[PDB]
Formats: structure tokens, C-alpha cells, sequence
């Protein structure tokens, strides 16, 4: 699912994400934005064999089982392909445990190069919220 930008906004204030961990929605919506275009399918491969998956390209290293990552942890308790649902709640659900992790939104690569320290309210203006 390719989601709208007021869409994905109201999606993720829906799921609690508004302000979590002190990150406005904004961060989340500017984050989605520039991990995966708001889009729910999106996959990268990353250099060291794991795969990013979803609307917040989450990580098979960590976070998911993709059975093709060697090594790694599923700490959301998820296969990866769960993070690809037109329903957002498995990636948000484990957004929040990642978030939570230590190094706040810096997680998403995206984020912290594209997002950390910009006007990220812009990113829910005109919606209805
Ligand atoms: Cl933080
Ligand atoms: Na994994
Ligand atoms: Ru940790």
C-alpha cells in the first residue's frame, strides 16, 4: 500500500505513535517519507545481508525473521513479511520497541540524515488530526 502523507499521518497518531518516546509525529511521518516513499512494501538489502522491510524499512539484523539473515535476532517476534501488510500495526508495534532501544529515532539512518533537526511539522501540514 502506498499510503498518503495525511493518511500515514493519522495512521500512526491512531497506533500511539504521536509524541512517543518524545518524538513528535512529525519525526515518524518525515521518517516513513524517506525510509520507504510511504510505502508499505518497500525491501532494501543492506550491505551486510540483512534486509530493511516496510513503511520503516525495519531491519532482519534485529528486529524480524527473514530466514536469510545469519546471525541475527527477531526481537519483534515477527516474520519480516508481517512488516509489508497494508495494516501498519506490526511496524508500529515494533517501531516502539526500537525506539525504545537506547539511540531514539538515530535507529532510522533516514531520520537522522534527513529529518533529525528540520522542520519536521511541515510534513503534517493540512491534515486533520
Ligand atoms: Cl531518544
Ligand atoms: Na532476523
Ligand atoms: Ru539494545
Amino acid at each position: 500500500k502506498v499510503f498518503g502523507r495525511c493518511e500515514l499521518a493519522a495512521a500512526m497518531k491512531r497506533h500511539g505513535l504521536d509524541n512517543y518516546r518524545g518524538y513528535s509525529l512529525g519525526n515518524w511521518v518525515c521518517a516513513a517519507k524517506f525510509e520507504s516513499n510511504f510505502n508499505t512494501q518497500a525491501t532494501n538489502r543492506n550491505t551486510d545481508g540483512s534486509t530493511d522491510y516496510g513503511i520503516l524499512q525495519i531491519n532482519s539484523r534485529w528486529w524480524c525473521n527473514d530466514g536469510r539473515t545469519p546471525g541475527s535476532r527477531n526481537l519483534c517476534n515477527i516474520p519480516c513479511s508481517a512488516l509489508l501488510s497494508s495494516d501498519i500495526t506490526a511496524s508500529v508495534n515494533c517501531a516502539k520497541k526500537i525506539v525504545s532501544d537506547g539511540n531514539g529515532m538515530n535507529a532510522w539512518v533516514a531520520w537522522r540524515n534527513r529529518c533529525k533537526g528540520t522542520d519536521v511539522q511541515a510534513w503534517i501540514r493540512g491534515c486533520r488530526l
